[PDB]
């Protein structure tokens, strides 16, 4: 029958949209804990979720921008993972794009996030000693101050230089665990997550 | 907070739980209705949610089986599949070893799913010339009529013997899919896809 499979076909698709926002909770939380191996697990489901769902709504494409940002910071020092069709883009400035992209207030945290992952777009490839990548990576990200003293940087090969030491990674990790910690306040009313802590309540 | 990070995973573990019994309900209707790319998408998100669960209970292990004997079920023709550590093993070889394992009645649906993929896993090696594996899947199923025939057949490298015709792959998968739809029966009711329904049914 037509219509017992398409209302079970909209059952899967509600079901679906359930688990994509526990599975973008559940990340966002073993990103700011720093629990690595949960993170990388519940990456790959909440990929494998995302293959299964077609539409989306604008809530949706937000809450997939956020699992693809975070897992892009996470993979921020492996230069040799491709995130994009264009194999010359790192994955810092695959994270960059899609904060760019996210409808979201561009608040001071949103810029100093912004600004703290362009500086770690070149300095991970200065640190890895690819000079030339850096100064591509440069011409894409800036595609004044701030940015000569970045070009300076680069052309001196100093990849230990102290103003990539005030504006660290560490740093642009812990303002971005900063913007974390609000998705998680805002997520952790959904469906799945009140269900389940419900559940586990009532046998406490 | 320990006590704080303790219920989190705690309500992950209840929330993944769900999702494992809605996705193995999702992937034995792909399975009942030939669907075979929501199959395949259904397989992958269900292997991920599964890698994410440590304890199980036996209900939770049954679930487990049923999606992989389904998985092993749905690439009985693939004998480049290697679905376990000893590398000899047949997909159809491997699909019977867990039907053997779940913890299920052994009703007359039952054993003549069991025989009519012991002739299939033989059958499935002969269609394609492997007329040594055949006798060596022969060897390690059987380890009186039925068997006689069987090696009858193999040393004679009559690959479209009329026998399998009778207990042909076609028969197999439509006896498997009467089962199928107990399973289906049986788990319509799990809280994801009652609640998705119940969502879809209020806005009709
Ligand atoms: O953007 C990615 N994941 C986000 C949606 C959860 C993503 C990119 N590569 N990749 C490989 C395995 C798993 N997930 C990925
Ligand atoms: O047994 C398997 N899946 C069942 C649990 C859902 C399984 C075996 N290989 N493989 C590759 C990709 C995805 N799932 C698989």
């Amino acid at each position: 029958e037509e219509e017992d499979a398409g209302l079970v076909a909209e059952a899967e698709a509600v079901a679906a949209g359930w688990m994509l926002d526990f599975l973008c909770l559940s990340l966002c939380r073993a990103f700011r804990d720093g629990r690595s191996e949960d993170f990388r697990r519940t990456r790959n489901s909440a990929e494998a979720i995302i293959h299964g769902l077609s539409s989306l709504t604008a809530c949706q494409l937000r809450t997939i921008y956020i699992c693809q940002f975070l897992t892009r910071i996470a993979a921020g020092k492996t230069l040799d993972a491709q995130f994009e069709n264009d194999e010359r883009i790192t994955p810092l400035e695959s994270a960059l794009m899609i904060w760019g992209s996210i409808e979201k207030e561009h608040d001071k945290l949103h810029e100093e996030i912004q600004n703290l992952i362009k500086i770690q777009a070149i300095a991970v490839c200065m640190e890895n000693g690819n000079f030339k990548e850096a100064e591509e990576v440069f011409e894409r990200i800036f595609g004044m101050p701030f940015k000569s003293k970045l070009l300076m940087i680069i052309s001196q090969k100093d990849t230990f230089h102290s103003f990539f030491q005030h504006f660290s990674y560490n740093h642009m990790m812990e303002k971005i665990k900063s913007y974390v910690n609000y998705v998680l306040s805002e997520k952790s009313s959904t469906f799945l997550m009140k269900a389940a802590a419900k559940v586990v309540e009532s046998k406490r």
